C-alpha cells in the first residue's frame, strides 16, 4: 500500500489540491486530504504533476512499432504486449486492438489471440475491437476492398458466441441487416457505425437496432449536404450516441472538433485510430497489402492518401485543449470516463475513486508523462 | 389612439398575459397590464391570439406572383408594393427583396427603384439585398454564368456611393479582394458570404475583412468534411456570424436546422428566399410558416423561433432601434396568429392591414 500527494488530482469529476490518492492490491482505496494519512503510510510525490485516471483508446490499430492487423504473424499476443507497453508512455493504460476487415480465418485467429491475452494480462488491452468487414466500398478507406463483404450469418453467430472478449464492432447500417445488428448488440457488444455512406434515415435505423457509438466522426462518412445530413450529420444530432473522434489536427479539422464537441457534449471521446509508427521511430509500414510511409510526421501512401494516424492520448490530450478551446477537466473526460462509459467498463475504469483498478497516469503542465500505473504498479517513471 | 388587448403579447424578450400594447402615431406607445390602461382608449381584442413584433425576412426575391428581379419591368416600385402586401398575409411586415446577379444596369435600375420606394413607403420593404454578381461558379446554383463576374473600381464604388438604400450585399469572399469586402462594409453595407466554394480559411479571411453574415446556410456552400470545414463549418465555428436559414424542410433537413441553431444560439435568421408562388425548384416558403416548421419540426420554443423572425434578423441588419422588438418608441409593425399559426392580424405603421 501507498498514497500518491503533492499535486492536482483528477478524479474525473473534479480537480482535487492537496489531496491524495491511496492504492493498494492493485486498487484505488480512496481519495482524500493529505491530512487524513496515517503519517506511517509511503507517500509517493506527484511533484506537481496532474494525476490523472489512464487513459482509455476505444480505437487503435497498432504502436510501438508494430500492428495488430494484416498478417497472422502480427496478430498475436506479443504485438498486444507491445502495444501496450508503447500506450502507457503515453499515459493510455487501457485499449481496444482494431483489427480491421479481413479473412474470417485471422478474425478468428483475433479472438483467440485477444482471448489467450486476457488470460495473462488484466487490466490492459480490454477487448477486440472489429472494423469491418460488414462496411461500404465508398468508405472503406484504406481497408482491402477484397475483404469488404456482407455478412454471414454464422459469422455472425460466431461474434455473438465470443462476445466475451469483443468489446466493439464496427459497421456500415446501411450494408448490414437490422437483425445483425441486434444480434450483436443483444450479445452484449458495442455496435458503431463507420466507413458508411448511410443517409440521415439509414443512420437512424442503424440507431434503433442497438447502434450506440460511431467510429472515428467525419472520417469514412459521408460529406455533410443541406438536403441530407447523412451519417455524420445523423451522429450530431442524436443526443445518446457515442462517437470517437481523431485529434491530431489532420484527419478532423479543429473547427470540426470544436463544432462535435458542441453537439455531442459528455458522448465525444478521444480516440488515436494510431498505427505502427505512433509511440516509435520507423520509416514505413504494411497494411492492407500497401505500403504506408512515415513521411515528415504524416501516413501517407504513394498516391499522396492520408493513411493513418500517429496520435498519442497525451498528444491529443494536449490538442484538444491548446486548439480546440476545451477545458483540460472536460478533456480528460474525454480520454478517461466518456470511452469508459460508452464501452461499458466505467464500473471499474473512468475514474479515480474507491474500488476502481489502480490504473493511473501523471503530467507536467506542457503535457509530459511523469508517471503511468497499471494494477497498482508503476511502469512509467520520467 | 387604441391598444391591442386579450392575448399572449410576446415582446421579443417574454411573453405577457394580461397585458396589452398601446398603438399611437405609428409607434408602439407601451406595453402594460390590460388594469393600467388608459379608460378612454379604444380597446382591440387579439381573441386569443398571439401578438408579435412583424416579421422580417432579409432573403425574398419574389411573392404575391411578381419578383424583383430579371426584367426591367420587373424591378420596379410597384413590385415593391405588391411583395410587401403579400407578405403581411402571412406576417411579414419587412423584407430585403433580393436582386441576384445580374448586369451592371440592372443593378443601378433596382438602386434607383430601391430610393423611390423608400420616400413613398417608410418600415416596409428596408433595402437592397444584392445577391451577387461577385460569386463562385461552382456555386452559381441557378445564377447565370454570364453574368457572375469579378468586382470592379466601378461597381464597387457605386454600391458604396449608395450604401444608404442597399442594406446587404452577397458575395463569394473567396472571389474577391479583401478590400472590395471592406469598402463594403465601411460603407455600412452588412456583407454576406454566400454561392461561395470558399474554404475555411477562405472564409475567416472574409470575416476578418467585414463580412457579418451568411446567405442560406448549407445551400450553395461546400459539403462539410472532416478534413474541408469548407464555408458552412466556419459559420457554424464562428459565434459573431449572424446567418439566414431557410426552413420549409426542403432546402434543408430539419436535423441541420437542429444542429445549426445549436451552433449559432441566436444569431440563427429564419429566411423564406421565396419567389412568385410564395404570395399566391426554388423556395415558396413564408415567414409564418417557417415559424411554425422551425416549432414542430425543429425542437425550437417558440419564442427562440421568435425572436428567429424579428429580434435577431432585425440585429443583422442594424434596424433593432425601431424594429424587432415591441416596446416604447418602436416601429408598430406587428402581426398576430391564433396557435395553429393562422395570421389573424397583421399591422403596419400602427395600421391594421391584415385582419383575419
Ligand atoms: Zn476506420
Ligand atoms: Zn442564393
Amino acid at each position: 500500500m501507498y498514497a500518491l500527494t503533492q499535486g492536482r488530482i483528477f478524479t474525473g469529476h473534479e480537480f482535487l489540491d492537496d489531496h491524495a490518492v491511496v492504492i493498494a492490491d492493485g486498487l484505488i482505496k480512496s481519495v482524500c486530504p493529505v491530512a487524513e494519512l496515517p503519517p506511517e503510510i509511503e507517500q509517493r510525490s506527484l511533484n506537481g504533476a496532474i494525476l490523472s485516471p489512464g487513459f482509455i483508446d476505444v480505437q487503435l490499430n497498432g504502436c510501438g512499432g508494430v500492428q495488430f492487423n494484416d498478417t497472422a504473424e502480427a496478430v498475436s499476443v506479443e504485438t498486444l504486449e507491445i502495444m501496450q507497453k508503447a500506450n502507457e508512455k503515453s499515459g493510455c493504460t487501457n485499449y481496444l486492438p482494431t483489427l480491421i476487415t479481413t479473412s474470417d480465418e485471422l478474425m478468428k485467429q483475433g479472438v483467440r489471440v485477444m482471448r489467450e491475452y486476457l488470460a495473462k494480462h488484466p487490466n490492459q488491452a480490454l477487448g477486440l475491437h472489429l472494423e469491418g468487414p460488414w462496411l461500404n466500398l465508398v468508405k472503406k478507406g484504406t481497408h482491402n476492398p477484397n475483404f469488404v463483404r456482407k455478412p454471414d450469418a454464422a459469422l455472425v453467430d460466431f461474434l455473438c458466441e465470443n462476445a466475451d472478449v469483443i468489446t466493439k464492432v464496427t459497421l456500415a447500417p446501411e450494408m448490414v441487416p437490422a437483425e445483425v445488428i441486434s444480434k450483436l448488440a443483444n450479445a452484449g457488444i458495442v455496435v458503431s457505425a463507420g466507413h458508411s455512406n448511410a443517409t440521415l434515415k439509414e443512420a437512424k435505423a442503424g440507431f434503433r437496432a442497438g447502434i450506440t457509438f460511431a467510429t472515428h466522426l467525419y472520417n469514412a462518412m459521408p460529406y455533410i449536404t443541406g438536403r441530407e445530413p447523412g451519417l455524420a450529420g445523423a451522429i450530431l444530432d442524436e443526443a445518446d450516441i457515442y462517437c470517437g473522434i481523431i485529434a491530431d489536427g489532420l484527419h478532423v479539422d479543429y473547427a470540426n472538433i470544436r463544432n462535435a464537441k458542441r453537439l455531442k457534449g459528455d458522448k465525444l471521446c478521444l480516440v488515436t485510430d494510431a498505427t505502427a509508427p505512433a509511440g516509435a521511430n520507423i520509416e514505413q509500414f504494411i497494411f492492407a497489402g500497401k505500403t504506408i510511409y512515415y513521411r515528415n510526421g504524416l501516413c501517407v501512401d504513394e498516391n499522396g492518401t492520408l493513411s493513418g494516424s500517429s496520435l498519442t492520448m497525451i498528444e491529443g490530450v494536449r490538442n484538444l485543449v491548446e486548439h480546440c478551446g476545451i477545458a483540460l477537466d472536460e478533456v480528460l473526460r474525454m480520454a478517461t470516463l466518456y470511452p469508459a462509459r460508452a464501452i461499458g467498463v466505467e464500473k471499474r475504469l473512468g475514474t479515480l475513486a474507491a474500488g476502481k483498478v489502480a490504473n493511473l497516469t501523471a503530467f507536467t503542465p506542457d503535457f509530459k508523462i511523469t508517471k503511468t500505473i497499471v494494477n497498482g504498479n508503476e511502469v512509467v517513471t520520467q
